[PDB]
DNA sequence: CCGAGGATGACGATG
DNA sequence: CGCGCATCGTCATCCTCGG
DNA sequence: CCGAGGATGACGATG
DNA sequence: CGCGCATCGTCATCCTCGG
């Protein structure tokens, strides 16, 4: 007397499941095929007796709320509904029907991983209602974040299931060995050994869902329900940071699972969808221009090549796959993609047609930084940022700081949780004219969408509102020709159209005589209509009729402030501003930043000199004294220190007396104490004319290099096609 | 009056295909939707009127010889088909008829793009009998392999569609610039500029087939048709190198199609697909060990970071994926896999529950050396190999020499053209147990195929034929208990199989009353029986019925000899000596590497005591004496230079006086001298020793060594499950 | 054939 | 060589009902 | 349910 | 996060027919 399960291949079956035994046993669900295994290795510790395991594809569907059609054909949730038994229509009390009695979730203990198991609580507490209120009936098997490894000389091999946790040992008793750390930044990087260890023991892998208690319920909804956007953005706003979950605990109250696991998820998601106000940016594409600026990208190479470059050093997790559709992005040129492309697009990288999919293997095609590139992010403003530590490295800023507002010019979209975003792209000539407006105090220019190479129309009809149109003709007796379709309307979306209108359809009656197509380096779709057909057409409209006109809404722009801080925008120029004043400040921070330098060589300059001069007329000797007794004597003298960097040090990291001690015996002559004393002076006027440009005035000084740089740009954008 | 072709969106269509004028429109058919993209981009310079585009997925059905349902079930074959109108049943003699009056061939200039040529001509040449005999009908598009771009101080920038064509200019002209070339390893590596200049030529990129003449018929045949892998093996035989096809000839009769550039691919085939009888490795495995001894795995890294670098520095031209694969492929341990894992695989690498195929992300996982891999693959014998050179760069060996043979260790499989593969693992130790019996000049114990951690029977039948069993036992009444199945058999099979007896079928009735799985780090199938079912059981055989005997053959044992030539070897002992005399040879090149260079040592040595020597009674000054005039000097008195490899050079890359010149002032002391002439005598007695040692002597030493790092290799293995 | 109003899909970084 | 689905938010267009 | 004999699939590096 | 198909050679087992 068992029910066997026999539709899904990949269960590996309790051997009591389905018996008058089903309610000791528990389901070990896995995120993914590749953690399956781990579950199965363990049950060979714990028994094929009271155990057995599933693999959860990946994100599974949210069914709060959601149609009946809909959690029928999900056949990932109608295989956890047929295996654990689980009736659908009625009111859980006990286990005691079920196939299982317990269910255990095995995420592979990142951020998604959290959101996995969300996701299977929102599942279960809305298609069975009593189900979460069985005490002990849902587990969560936990694994280590990283694991410390003892070297000498000891080896004594610890493992941590928190950072905050490990943080802790670091600045504790790190310093008391030899010991090298390794991140497990998925289920499948520990080893066979290892998973035996853990189910060997259990106790403390495995923490139980307390059943649902007041609020838990709520929060639930207050998450996972599609009516509640707006208050997971307020819920967003309240988490306060450092509001983690216990180490040790082994209850976990769902209120703050979702309040104190589920948000760090959310945060994570909503880091990675939406951009900076400050450079458009989204960490990942920020990440593959740091690694470009790192290497010099003047000379092509693969981006295959560039994928594992950049990848290596900034600490990327994801895909080199992934990390390559990224630089692809960055570097697309069609119309309707990037109004600046900081990568060049070297080879087949997606075209108009498809709006870019159609892009060929990252092994075959090839990138540099645009020359422009260069001249938006200026290489003097690198030595300003402050540049992210993840995972024990140093790596990409977090925010770049471009001389205009790239998230003006190239725009971004985005769906995170609770926020989403859209930011069409903009003029960088506009954008420059308003930056010029700020400059001198002036009333602002209004700016509307616009599309590099595009060329069609673009009309306000209320503020935050415009309507985009494509261009259609007449060019004979009942003959059209369309020459535009909105930016962002790919060519292949209007082909399906005119070829339905040309044979008709099972549902509609073909309304088009006959079509043809003769795109150049540009559209062109010439139509032919029954005398019939274009009478309906002027009555129906021809752009209507024909698919040209789409909208562009600003009623939800939103980005990451410099503060960090998620914010909606609602006008351009409250975008535009922000980073006007941003950008302003950090031209004061360089000119700073520079003169500093200049003020320490003409340091260094000083000392050569009065080096040199200590020599000449002999108050000082070199010629045959030791290391030691010379340099000891130097810093007597007073004579400061330098370093690697420029940077001067005055008494007893530091630096070294080697701009003394390089210099050589053809050192010691008026013709070079002259030529010292020279660039002395030099170095002396450049830190004068430096300090009197104003802030504006260097900003302006690389605006002007950049509408060369631009003009140039266009040039051979438009000379490619 | 046109015909439309509409279930086909990918379909760019020729705007008077299908119509009166169908016989003046070409057809472009490209390698992939990738691809597609560059037909479309010549499609706005030729015409949409007379062209249009197709995208072949990649490699297409042979139709010869295949069922009617295997082709009307393919899909491509019937797109093809259809647009270009093609009744199947009658016979061709014009063109009138179709949607298309000719065919073109956008392949990607490789050789699996020649595959594909081919592919379509026996396709074409066997579902319509008279259509090749259309002269004129089918063409190909060819694109340039290699692009040079001349840098200074001037750049007319050229293009290259053969390699010979181009090592030509090389080895001409090319010493008479600055330049850089460019590798075209597949389309879309081309820029959209140099697409459109194609297009606009065309002249120069169009080669037209011949319509079939006399053999064109029977070559087609005598390389597609199923029945003909034995006259592949001799048509592979008679090729004779260098052999290719004419860069310009704009016809090109099929018969040297086929027998001037299939056979390329062919020959490309079966070197991928075919291990070496000296190492057993194949290109691609051959690669990734290369890679891993350029750097020093003796500390683990993910596999996804020692991909890119694997690849970057072996010329790879396949994904970092597919090169992954590979890694993971090395490493695999589990029981039917590696009888020897030169990777450790840490992390999860895939398990025998599924024969691997459930193993994790590159990014997540690690490996490293096997601490016994550099016993196997001696480090001395690095210096004597021939390392390859591809595209312009120098690579991994054309085989690699281990102490025994890996081959015989590990086994392969393969299918490739005209040629096949299988050789099974056998045991490491009986296999030395040979070697010896070869260096004692012994007769030759016999081998069986043999698995690591495998706990089976392996029995012969006929020579060359084996009957492998699994474990079945009774263990109660009517109770069946499996505790293994046949190497290579994985549990997830025997599982389904199990499954299947349990509830039965809609073409079988159930015959199993119940199964339970407690598999340990063991396998554990314990199965019950009707008395009914157990008597039909004992009649079908227990191991019969329970899938638990498969055979293992070594009728097809093929690998490449030493010459590179393909062999089929008759027995295991064919193979065990072919390596043996090889790696007897190659003691005797490596004994005499060794003394070589011990060799140019006791000459340093012997220099640096006389050139003390002579400064010490001295015969010879140094102190303030010129660079110059100092080792102009020491040439005179016929002291020899020294390179950075340790090698002499005696008169007027040669090397420098640097192993007499870094020596200083603490040099000139008869404790140096005396210390110096030690070394030279011990260097002496150092290079007597070897000298004595024979090449079995030295292969033993290395056997001896292995014999132990083995013994631990094995303790580790069992440790680790 | 109408408008209403509910359901559905496209974008892009993730499993 | 190709294809799929899932989250997540917004807004647009498709699709179904009922007059 | 028999054996015959034709069709089908598994392996692994490629499109 | 999942799935598919194609070449290519050999040999094994599945599957269909017809007695
Ligand atoms: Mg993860
Ligand atoms: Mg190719």
């Amino acid at each position: 007397r068992k029910s066997r399960i026999t539709n899904y291949p990949k269960l590996e079956d309790a051997n009591k499941a389905g018996t008058k035994e089903g309610y000791k046993c528990t389901l070990v669900l896995t995120e993914g095929d590749s953690a399956l295994s781990l579950a199965v290795a363990g049950l060979a510790v714990v028994g094929r007796d009271y155990y057995g395991c599933y693999p959860l594809r990946g994100k599974m569907l949210n069914v709060r709320e959601a149609s009946a059609d809909q959690i029928l054909k999900n056949a990932e949730i109608q295989a956890i509904k047929k295996i654990m038994g689980l009736q659908h229509r009625k009111k859980y009390e006990d286990t005691k029907s079920l196939r299982y009695g317990h269910l255990m979730i095995m995420t592979d203990q990142d951020h998604d991983g959290s959101h996995i198991k969300g996701l299977i609580i929102n599942f279960l507490e809305s298609s069975f209602l009593g189900l979460l209120d069985i005490q002990g009936f849902l587990l969560e098997f936990i694994t280590p974040i990283i694991k410390v490894s003892i070297t000498k000389p000891t080896k004594n091999t610890i493992a941590f299931y928190n950072m905050p946790d490990y943080e802790k040992w670091r600045e504790e008793e790190s310093h008391k060995f030899t010991w090298k750390q390794k991140y497990y930044k998925g289920l499948g990087t520990s080893l066979a050994q290892e998973v035996r260890e853990y189910f060997s023991n259990l106790d403390r892998h495995l923490k139980i869902f307390h059943s649902l208690q007041g609020n838990d319920k709520d929060y639930i909804d207050l998450a996972f329900s599609k009516k509640k956007a707006d208050d997971r953005k307020e819920w967003l706003r309240q988490y306060e940071p450092g509001t983690v979950l216990d180490p040790t605990l082994k209850e976990i109250p769902i209120s703050d699972f979702i309040n104190k696991e589920l948000i760090l998820f959310s945060l994570a998601d909503n880091i990675r969808s939406i951009p900076n106000v400050l450079d458009g940016f989204k960490p990942g594409q920020r990440k593959v221009l740091y690694g470009c600026f790192k290497k010099n990208l003047k000379s092509e190479l693969k981006v295959a090549q560039l994928a594992p470059y950049v990848s290596e050093c900034t600490a990327y997790h994801h895909g080199e796959q992934s990390l390559a559709q990224t630089i692809i992005g960055l570097a697309q040129n069609f119309v309707g993609s990037n109004n600046i492309y900081l990568l060049l697009p070297n080879g087949a990288f997606g075209t108009r047609a498809t709006g870019g999919k159609d892009a060929a293997a990252a092994r075959y095609i090839y990138t540099e930084l645009n020359k422009l590139t260069r001249k938006i992010f200026h290489p003097a403003d690198d030595p300003l940022y402050k540049y992210i530590q993840e995972d024990e490295k140093t790596v990409e800023p977090e925010w770049y700081l471009p001389i205009l507002p790239m998230i003006l010019v190239n725009g971004a979209e985005g769906i995170g949780t609770g926020w989403s975003t859209y930011i069409p792209p903009f003029n960088p000539l506009e954008i420059i004219k308003n930056i010029r407006h700020l400059m001198n105090d002036e009333e602002l220019e209004q700016m509307h969408p616009w599309f590099r190479g595009w060329t069609g129309t673009i009309e306000e009809i209320e503020p935050l509102r415009y309507r985009m149109y494509g261009r259609i003709e007449q060019i004979g007796d009942n003959v059209l020709e369309i020459t535009e379709l909105p930016a962002r309307t790919w060519t292949s979306t209007i082909k399906e159209y005119l070829l339905l209108g040309l044979s008709g359809n099972d549902k509609i009656k073909p309304w088009i005589k006959d079509m043809e197509e003769q795109h150049d380096d540009n559209i062109k779709f010439i139509i032919t209509l029954s005398p019939e057909e274009m009478a309906k057409t002027r009555k129906i409209g021809f752009y209507e009729r024909f698919k040209l006109i789409s909208p562009i809404s600003l009623m939800n722009m939103v980005a990451f402030d410099p503060h960090g801080k998620i914010k909606k925008y609602n006008s351009v120029n409250e975008i535009l501003s922000e980073f006007y004043y941003v950008r302003l400040e950090y031209y004061q921070k360089r000119k700073d930043h520079m003169s500093e330098r200049l003020q320490w060589e003409v340091e260094k300059y000083s000392f050569q000199v009065k080096f040199i001069k200590m020599i000449i007329e002999k108050e000082l000797t070199v010629t045959n004294k030791p290391r030691n007794a010379i340099i000891q004597e130097l810093e007597n003298l007073g004579f400061p220190r330098f370093n690697k960097e420029g940077k001067p040090y005055y008494g007893s990291l530091y630096g070294t007396y080697e701009y003394l001690l390089g210099m050589r015996i053809w050192s010691l002559t008026k013709e070079r104490y002259q030529k010292l004393l020279k660039q002395k002076q030099e170095k002396e006027t450049e830190l004068e004319n430096l300090l009197k440009l104003s802030a504006k005035d260097i900003w302006n000084t690389d605006l002007k290099a950049f509408e060369v740089g631009y003009q140039e740009f266009l040039q051979r954008d438009a000379e490619a096609r």
